[PDB]
């Protein structure tokens, strides 16, 4: 049955809860971005509002054949009411369109969710800054202390630098980058700018980054492989047999593949620094698995609670074993301590 931490008290409301059937109570269904695990459950034959950003809305209509008259978007950094409820959707940081939605309860109870996110300092200077927050549904994965991360712009740099070193050292070599989801779109898009190149890819993922208003998308993505020398593949093909498997189609024009696989963590992390990552390697391909994450790292997580201090924490993930709940409120307790409230 719907889980407790997917139900929004003193409204008729759940987020991300599309997978239970007819949720008894609910008058309006939030998703917080195109992840799976959250809109699964949706499709053409859903006749409840569904109320997102404008990005996910695209995707709602496009890839999952959603009824327009049904899909509700909402521009973001601002007031509005649903159902007699003012909201405002803020930017998660996450993948192209996830938001945090805040609630203004009837009896003045002001509620955040925060969907999947990567808490920033640039979030402590949106509209969460003009009032007080009692309640915090919080996107916890990777919430215990060994979850170490470099910034997103370190992870860049690296493989763009990677990138182009070995293609000036061989013209005939192909980038691969792997994906599975929405998300992560700098990887591949920052690669191919350095390289000259577009993106190839599936018509598939073409029509997905298409719904995602990244500006001059035209110009940077195309479904003509042959000529791109950055590809983008199934994360699930991004292996030594899938490569070379790749490699043979691709007809003699290259002779050596550079792989990125995005993975979260790994804990390679808990001891290796960004500039001490090397590939796996086979023959003629080479394997980066590279630290680029779209949630909050430990030390990001406490900050933003530290800063924000809520009255009371729900987690929304790891919540499935007692040790996780167990270790999640004991830092959560300590995180008050140390702050003061
Ligand atoms: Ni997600």
């Amino acid at each position: 049955t719907c889980p407790f931490y997917k139900k929004i008290p003193g409204t008729g409301f759940t987020v991300d809860a599309f997978q239970y059937g007819v949720v008894e109570g609910c008058t309006a269904y939030f998703l917080t971005h195109f992840h799976s695990d959250h809109y699964a459950g949706l499709s053409k034959h859903f006749t409840f509002p569904v109320y997102c950003s404008e990005i996910t809305g695209n995707l709602l209509k496009n890839k999952l054949h959603v009824q327009e008259q049904y899909i509700h978007p909402l521009p973001l950094d601002t007031e509005c009411i649903v159902n007699g409820v003012k909201v405002v959707l803020l930017d998660a940081n996450h993948c192209p369109g996830a938001v945090m939605i805040l609630f203004y309860l009837p009896n003045g109870t002001v509620i955040l969710h925060t969907g999947d996110f990567r808490a920033d300092p640039s979030m402590e200077r949106s509209l969460l800054a003009d009032q007080k927050v009692h309640m915090l549904y919080l996107d916890t994965t990777y919430c215990s202390p060994e979850y170490t991360f470099p910034s997103q712009q370190e992870v860049i740099r690296f493989a763009i630098n990677t990138a182009f070193e070995a293609v000036t050292l061989n013209p005939h070599a192909l980038v691969v980058c792997g994906t599975y989801s929405i998300g992560k779109e700098k990887v591949f898009l920052a690669i191919a700018d350095v390289l000259g190149s577009k993106v190839g890819m599936s018509q598939e993922k073409y029509k997905t980054l298409q719904c995602l208003n990244i500006p001059e998308i035209n110009s940077l993505i195309t479904t003509d492989m042959c000529s791109s020398l950055v590809h983008l593949l199934p994360m699930m093909q991004i292996n030594f047999k899938g490569l070379q498997s790749h490699l043979k189609k691709c007809g003699g024009k290259y002779n050596q593949i550079l792989a990125f696989r995005p993975t979260g963590w790994t804990h390679s992390n808990k001891f290796t620094r960004i500039a001490d990552v090397i590939p796996q390697t086979k023959g003629n391909i080479s394997i980066y698995g590279i630290p680029y994450s779209e949630h909050s790292s430990y030390l990001e997580m406490k900050r933003f609670v530290q800063w924000l201090k809520p009255q009371k924490i729900i987690p929304t993930v790891n919540v499935g074993t007692w040790k996780s709940r167990s270790t999640m409120e004991k830092y959560f307790r300590e995180w008050k301590l140390e702050a003061g409230y």
